[PDB]
């Protein structure tokens, strides 16, 4: 009988020329930058799950989200596959705004700090920026150490 | 670090029937599939698939329709499989056997999911409602899933 892929959702603010980042300040992912999101509860749909994410981490609201990415996450010594639902917004409305687990912070977008992401963003973050969707499946050793992956376009 | 290996499966889907070959030799003997295998270096995704299933089934196609794409791993592998799926409907020639594999047509009612691989079970249900899906499947053995990821796109 098999272990439960577990739901999550990743909302990036992305305009025109820049990326609304957060640096996780506890957590899982503690000291890197990210998008917003966390877990889908049960009962709610994954974009009111990412709506609501977005609020209560930025202080933003969206009006519209476009989907853009599934992909999953496993990491050795772990039964869990992590399904994350990637989604994008341009306008918002609200101010950014530091949370309890977050601080956001605007990024150029030639100026992503992929050295203090996570891992996996610095291979999926260009067909985000090129605004095509994609899905794809990480293994991870551990934290730092991506062990192989599959990601491709979607159209 | 691994990539994962590209591979094609294309499933001739008709109104109330839908092609299947009985793999004879090499990973997946004996089970029935869709036509496909690896997708070469400089040919495209979508042209592999009509190679394979001309190779394989004899028959060809103008159009394919790409309905799904799924990863699969084998615990104790960093290996990943990802196979890209289409269907088609309208097709040329005649289905003969080949080499590789043992055409014959299922009634929708009567697709013989046990002896496919065990995955089908799972995404068949979508092909067959003509949605598109993104998955992943983690295979302790060539029998049996422990883990799995399967979405409308
Ligand atoms: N960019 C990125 N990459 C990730 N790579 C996976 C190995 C962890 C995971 C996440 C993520 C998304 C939503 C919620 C949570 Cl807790 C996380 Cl950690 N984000
Ligand atoms: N239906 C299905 N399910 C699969 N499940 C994976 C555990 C093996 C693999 C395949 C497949 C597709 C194309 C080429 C090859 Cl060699 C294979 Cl094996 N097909």
């Amino acid at each position: 009988h098999m272990s439960t892929s577990r739901l999550y959702t990743l909302v990036l603010v992305l305009q025109p020329q820049r990326v609304l980042l957060g640096m996780k300040k506890r957590g899982f992912g503690a000291g890197r930058w990210n998008g917003f999101g966390g877990k889908v509860q049960e009962g709610e749909t994954i974009e009111d799950g990412a709506k609501r994410e977005l609020l209560e981490e930025s202080g933003l609201s969206v009006d519209t989200l476009h989907k853009v990415g599934h992909i999953s996450f496993e990491f050795v010594g772990s039964p869990e596959l992590m399904d994350v639902h990637i989604f994008s917004a341009d306008h918002v409305h609200g101010t950014p705004t530091e949370s309890e687990e977050m601080r956001p912070q605007w990024f150029q977008l030639d100026q992503i700090p992929f050295a203090d992401l996570w891992p996996d963003d610095s291979y999926w973050f260009p067909l985000l920026l090129q605004k095509k969707k994609f899905c794809g499946h990480f293994k991870f050793q551990d934290q730092d150490t991506i062990l192989s992956y599959s990601l491709r376009e979607v159209d």
